[PDB]
């Protein structure tokens, strides 16, 4: 059951569905045409920021100026967090765990070593904590643009304070939107939840060109490779 698996075959996914789940066959079978290999994340309620997470960083020791650029981002978004009222000393730990992990991409680690790292509880959920927080500061930033995504009477404050800043709160839509914006990054989530063999593929944001591939079904995101 670990955090982050190893690079797995797609095939893999067959095992997480009943024999007459034709449909998701099908959709599996689909999506060998596409993809090549799947990292799962333990299913725990997280899965979106620690797969996001790792498969980021994952790209980044490919890419040295998005590398620069995220760090600078992930630097500021400390003081950024705090402006808005996130208390610093609440804060500052976990936010150092994310510029050490950031650090260890920085130095050239190799996947293997990203990946014991994501494997430790504490580190992995450090992280995770941060993402969680960096995306309820941005909805928050941005509230008047998200309050139509929040059903039911609550303020963006109080989604957040309930759906996106408590650990096991699985992310939909708003999370992952908010995240992308926040780190001015690039995700696509293969949703397989479709028509027929259809998994049908989100970009966020809209016409931007994704580093990241996850892969949605009721309560897993996993990585997705080419």
């Amino acid at each position: 059951n670990p955090l982050v698996s190893e690079r797995l075959e797609l095939s893999v996914l067959y095992k997480e569905y009943a024999e007459d789940d034709n449909i998701y066959q099908q959709k599996i079978k689909d999506l060998h045409k596409k993809y090549s290999y799947i990292r799962k994340t333990r299913p725990d309620g997280n899965c979106f920021y620690r797969a996001f997470g790792f498969s980021h960083l994952e790209a980044l020791l490919d890419d040295s100026k998005e590398l620069q650029r995220f760090k600078a981002v992930s630097a500021k978004s400390k003081e950024d967090l705090v402006s808005q009222g996130f208390t610093e000393f609440t804060i500052e730990d976990f936010h150092n765990t994310f510029m050490d992990l950031i650090e260890q991409v920085e130095k050239q680690t190799s996947v293997a070593d990203l990946l014991a790292s994501f494997n430790d509880q504490s580190t992995s959920d450090y992280l995770v904590v941060y993402l969680r927080l960096l995306t309820s500061g941005y909805l928050q930033r941005e509230s008047k643009f998200f309050e139509h995504f929040i059903e039911g009477g609550r303020t963006v404050k109080e989604f957040c304070q309930q759906e996106v800043e408590p650990m096991c709160k699985e992310s939909d839509h708003i999370h992952i939107i908010a995240l992308a914006q926040a780190l001015s990054v690039s995700i696509q989530v293969e949703y397989m939840d479709g028509e027929g063999g259809t998994t049908n593929p989100h970009i966020f944001p809209e016409g931007s060109e994704p580093k990241v591939y996850l892969l949605y079904r009721p309560g897993h995101y996993d990585i997705l490779y080419k």
